């Protein structure tokens, strides 16, 4: 019942998975983003809730990558990937 | 009381802000990451809790960028940056 209009880059992604409209509901945009991710297998094989933005199109939709200092898990994940134990 | 050993890339960042040890406490690594961010001004001017990973060193420490499908705010932020209203 409420339609939105994707900017060109998002429109291209939708069209890449077979959309043909110019305007979409929010549920539609979510469905097609999903489709793009599953069909290109951009999700982690082991933890499928995780999506990699290495794909240029999807990455670009995000804009400059950033994190919040409130994301403690993401920060400690980063730290521990760059540490070793002292024995 | 518990020391960890940064891998070379993290060590370089610490050394870039004046550290000289090879091993650190966790509080120390956090302090120096902080220092790097503030002194290079990688944080958003308007929302200072937000840090951009455009800086190559800091970005690389994170590895391939990813998001979780549980991050609803980050996903809708992305969607709405790529939409306009239909009038
Ligand atoms: C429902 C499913 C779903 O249950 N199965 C796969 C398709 N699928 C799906 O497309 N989605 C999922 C989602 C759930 C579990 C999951 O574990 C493996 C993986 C998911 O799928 C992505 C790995 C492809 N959750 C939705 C969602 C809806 C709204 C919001 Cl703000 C966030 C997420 C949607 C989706 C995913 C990513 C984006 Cl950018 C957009 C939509
Ligand atoms: C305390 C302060 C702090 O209060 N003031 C600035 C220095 N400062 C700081 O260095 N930090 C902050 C932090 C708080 C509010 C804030 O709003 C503007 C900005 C913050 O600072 C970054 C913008 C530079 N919170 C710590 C933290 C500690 C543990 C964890 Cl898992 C997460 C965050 C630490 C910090 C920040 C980023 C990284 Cl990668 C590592 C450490």
């Amino acid at each position: 019942e409420t339609l939105v209009r994707p900017k060109p880059l998002l429109l291209k992604l939708l069209k890449s998975v077979g959309a043909q409209k110019d305007t979409y509901t929010m549920k539609e945009v979510l469905f097609y983003l999903g489709q793009y991710i599953m069909t290109k297998r951009l999700y982690d094989e082991k933890q499928q809730h995780i999506v990699y933005c290495s794909n240029d199109l999807l990455g670009d939709l995000f804009g400059v990558p950033s994190f919040s200092v409130k994301e403690h898990r993401k920060i400690y994940t980063m730290i521990y990937r760059n540490l070793v134990v002292v024995n």
